């Protein structure tokens, strides 16, 4: 049985993705940094319906001079609880405002480390480590070509990432990995938002008048890594709901 | 049962589109120029497997008086043969050089008709005549951004069907019918092709050094039309082994 | 002294152009369809500067039996006039909806002729009647990647265009002619338009709430042929005022 | 007078970028980290043909604690000689390989600094620190679309730094500063690298075989920041003689 590392995969999205991919028998790897609770609850009900299918790994993705090593770990990881490690899906992300105009590094540290240096140094690891079906699934931001006023960094990021995304592809092409990436547009809203905004926010969608779930965005990671896919690499593959095709 | 037309289906990619909506409890309308004969067969065999699950419809679909109305009849196929349409596949095209440097307007007639104009007479008319899941899969080509020397015109027929896809997925939204595209790199080479230059070909891809299978490309195109893809509309996936990444 | 084609260069942008490239030494063909009395007024205008240093040209550009020989005629119109054409600027471009639901093929012939395969004729043409600093510069549209609601058939000819600017661009780089593209976002609004409904359209850009004008899209065009962009090619240069970077 | 900074300016195509504005009329600040020698001299001509007119800036732009401050002298520089800042050419930038298969982070920290989180923090104070015309322009790179193998760090920045490009744009509207970036394809070879290699890269440039002149690239620069480009914002010019594109 393949392994599956999912960063950030103790609740919303990322959940619903370690919840996907073992269901389809995948022995998946639930990391997180600050939901411990959440990913001990998620590992024991993976675990109770398959033993010894689940473990967690705790660790900070934020830019620091420990990142590099925890990276390797978080691999490592994977190996150690199965032996192997066939997926990884850089899902984590930190996602917050940071204006231009009226601490900054730290906030470039949590948002370019989580969103992409990290899957950066985790991909890396991940290919050095390593027929089957090896591959990557980036978590990006189909609204990032329309960048949202007053979050510059976290744009930057994605974008970093979506450069990693076809960079990595080409280079590892010889070693047989796919690397590909899935572009929610409207997906999960903040659980603290307001019913009328979050309402706002939904009719906004052409297809539907509503976000993505969960399920749906892990709908599209599974294919990536599926068979189905074996072709595929390089590619970001779009589930917004013809969200980025309106005009304001 | 649904139904689904898929447009030069009797051969190569279009044909390995038709058997596997089939394999998947799709009735098929299996449209043709001039490959009657594996028309023939092909209709047969599904009909062997399946009474009454596959018809046939010859038709050009070059720009002409009597396009709208081939088109209209096409899609009008399937709702005599099965009272329904709830799937359109783009995938007939005429493809061949138009070098700008020593008859021309004929060959725009027929490299735009098969590739942009036709479909979107078809997208027209299905939509028209239209729960259950309606969606419509466009076959584009990921290295119309690196545009070959010489294919001008088949060029911008393909660069005009990418602009339908957006067009009409954000259009057709409200009426929940999605439209995605598939965009292959290199895939099924012509039969009369030298295996020395075929080879010179296949060794560019840089994902396995090899065309993507007529089986792979109807991989995505399945991907797009299933449940799995409920809020997928307007985007173009790619699958071309990373081929679009390598410089020159 | 250069030579310049401008298509509809009779009236608003492609009039700017006109009289911009005349303003910096070239002999123009202000093209025409329908505003023979605003060409005249033009070209009239411009001898009276130069003698000798205008002509005007009328042709239809929609699709149809005669579309090659007139495009044809047209570059042939530089030559009689000035014994030379280095510079051609596709502007001419039919603009109306054409919903996808409740004479199409006619809509098809004007919009796809005009915006695309006129401008695709006329290239053909100018590149196989040809040192210099020869280029060619297509009249885009920036917000054809955000489709407008009911005007698919317009969008799906200048994303054909654009197809046309690069496949040109690197298909006559060894001719050393460089086709190259502007891409307006909001420009001239529509002379019958409510000024309520203009001003709505205005505080929708980004950068001064204002719409361009004809002269800031001819600083673009300007610069494109100029020796300073001697190295450009197969470029699409976007002047929205950050339009397309704003989300609905 | 208005007055400009530019990073890495004391040689190549920083140099002439600095030159170039100093000849239209602008303060040129004249930033520099390892070229002293060259930084002085260039300096030096420029004070010599205007009393005054330029002044010179040291500072590393790699990630650390001291970048943000860095930055902020960088822009305070301009303020102190010249009492104003109205343009920013954010064209400093390391480049070199980081291999995916066989120190990194201190890679990360060099190749992200200069050409993605400097710029941010460059532009960040510009904005805070300001009718005139204030802009924003960032060397990009056009190939990294094309990931070159083996750069995976350097295109992951770049691709940051084009988000950057039209985050900041949008956000800086109000403000009315244009943000836009200058993409070269083939520019300066490394001074090092055999006549022979740079021969083989040469030949590839589709117009002219040739690689774009330090002047060439100064060109798009000098025309993005001046009045005939007043309504432009958010928009990358790529200058590549239509190298990105050729297939491989
Ligand atoms: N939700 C949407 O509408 C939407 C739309 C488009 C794209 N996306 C993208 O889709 C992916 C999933 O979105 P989401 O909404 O589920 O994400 P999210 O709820 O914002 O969660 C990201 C998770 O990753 C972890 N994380 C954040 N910063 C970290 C850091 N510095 N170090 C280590 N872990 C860190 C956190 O885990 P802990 O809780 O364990 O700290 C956090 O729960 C993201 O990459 C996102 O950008 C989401
Ligand atoms: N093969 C590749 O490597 C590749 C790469 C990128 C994209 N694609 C795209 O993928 C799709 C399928 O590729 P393919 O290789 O299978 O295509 P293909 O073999 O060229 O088949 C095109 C089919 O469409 C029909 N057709 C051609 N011209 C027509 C016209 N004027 N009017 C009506 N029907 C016409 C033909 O039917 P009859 O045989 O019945 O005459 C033919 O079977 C195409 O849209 C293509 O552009 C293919
Ligand atoms: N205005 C904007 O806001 C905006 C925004 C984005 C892009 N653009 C693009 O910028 C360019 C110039 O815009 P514009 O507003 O000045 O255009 P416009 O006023 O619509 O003018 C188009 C001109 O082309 C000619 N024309 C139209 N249909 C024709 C046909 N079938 N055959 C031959 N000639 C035909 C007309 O000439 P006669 O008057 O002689 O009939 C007309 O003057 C166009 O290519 C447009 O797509 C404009
Ligand atoms: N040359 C090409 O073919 C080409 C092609 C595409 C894009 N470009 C882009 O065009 C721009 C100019 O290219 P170029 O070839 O002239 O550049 P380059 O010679 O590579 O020089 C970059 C300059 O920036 C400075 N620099 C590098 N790393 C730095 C760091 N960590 N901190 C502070 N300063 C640093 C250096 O200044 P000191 O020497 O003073 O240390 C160096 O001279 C770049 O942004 C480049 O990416 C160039
Ligand atoms: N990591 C990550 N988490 C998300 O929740 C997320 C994401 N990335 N990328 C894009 C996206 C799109 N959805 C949304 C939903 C609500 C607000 C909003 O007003 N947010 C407030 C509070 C957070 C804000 O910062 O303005 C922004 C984006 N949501
Ligand atoms: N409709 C269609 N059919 C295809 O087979 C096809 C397509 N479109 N689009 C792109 C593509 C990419 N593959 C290929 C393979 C071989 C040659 C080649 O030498 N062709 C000759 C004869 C045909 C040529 O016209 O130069 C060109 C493209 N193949
Ligand atoms: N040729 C051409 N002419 C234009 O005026 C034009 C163009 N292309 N492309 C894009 C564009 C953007 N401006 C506008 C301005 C007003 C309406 C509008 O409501 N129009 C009505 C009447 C025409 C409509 O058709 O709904 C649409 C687009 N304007
Ligand atoms: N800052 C910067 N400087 C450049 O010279 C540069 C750039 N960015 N971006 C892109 C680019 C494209 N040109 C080139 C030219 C030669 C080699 C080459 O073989 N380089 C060697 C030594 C450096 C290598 O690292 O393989 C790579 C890219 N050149």
């Amino acid at each position: 049985c393949p392994a599956a590392v999912i960063t950030g995969g103790a609740r919303r999205i990322g959940h619903s993705i370690a919840v996907r991919l073992h269901q389809q028998g995948f022995r998946v790897v639930v990391h997180y940094r600050h939901s411990e609770g959440a990913a001990q609850r998620l590992v024991a009900e993976l675990n109770a319906a398959r033993a010894g299918s689940a473990v967690l790994c705790k660790g900070d993705l934020s830019l620091s001079s420990s990142l590099l090593d925890c990276c390797e770990d978080i691999i490592d990881c994977s190996f150690r609880a199965f032996g192997r490690c066939d997926v990884l899906v850089n899902n984590a992300s930190a996602y917050y405002p940071t204006p231009l105009l009226p601490p900054i590094d730290a906030q470039v540290a949590e948002l370019f480390g989580s969103n992409a240096v990290a899957p950066l140094f985790l991909i890396r690891a991940f290919a050095r480590r390593q027929s089957r079906n090896l591959s990557v699934v980036n978590l990006c931001d189909a609204m990032t070509d329309l960048p949202l006023p007053g979050f510059c960094v976290y744009t930057m990021a994605k974008h970093a990432l979506g450069g990693l995304t076809r960079a990595a592809a080409l280079e590892l092409a010889p070693r047989h990995i796919r690397v590909n990436a899935v572009a929610p547009g409207l997906s999960l809203l903040p659980p603290a938002m307001p019913q009328e905004t979050q309402e706002e926010y939904r009719r906004k969608v052409p297809l539907g008048q509503s976000e993505a779930s969960a399920a749906q965005i892990a709908d599209a990671i599974a294919f990536l890594v599926s068979k189905d896919a074996g072709y595929i690499t390089g590619t970001t593959l779009k589930v917004d709901g013809g969200l980025i095709l309106a005009r304001a």
